[PDB]
């Protein structure tokens, strides 16, 4: 995987691409973007930050982590996944 800093994942943040931080892992989610059963302005709307809260608080399921798979993109640098603390 590529350690892209959120100086790329801020890039992101648009339909065509929008990715969503979260455990250190950022996940390319702009494919099942319209796959996803929870929104197009929703998923994007953390497109810069961190979902993971937002992720979380919707509470998904345990079965939730196998769903996304090859939409996966990677892992921000590490030195920035530390910044955003
Ligand atoms: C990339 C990883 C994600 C996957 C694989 C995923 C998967 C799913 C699936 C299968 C559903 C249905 C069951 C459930 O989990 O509740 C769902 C619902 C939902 N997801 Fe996600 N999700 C992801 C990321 C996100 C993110 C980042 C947000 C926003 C912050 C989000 C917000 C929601 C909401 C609001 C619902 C609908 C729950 C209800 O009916 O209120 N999801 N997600």
């Amino acid at each position: 995987v590529k350690y892209y800093t959120l100086e790329e994942i801020q890039k992101h943040k648009d339909s065509k691409s929008t990715w969503v931080i979260l455990h250190h892992k950022v996940y390319d989610l702009t494919k099942f973007l319209e796959e996803h059963p929870g929104g197009e302005e929703v998923l994007r709307e953390q497109a810069g930050g961190d979902a993971t809260e937002n992720f979380e608080d919707v509470g998904h399921s345990t079965d939730v982590r196998e769903l996304s798979k090859t939409y996966i993109i990677g892992e921000l640098h590490p030195d920035d996944r530390s910044k955003i603390a």
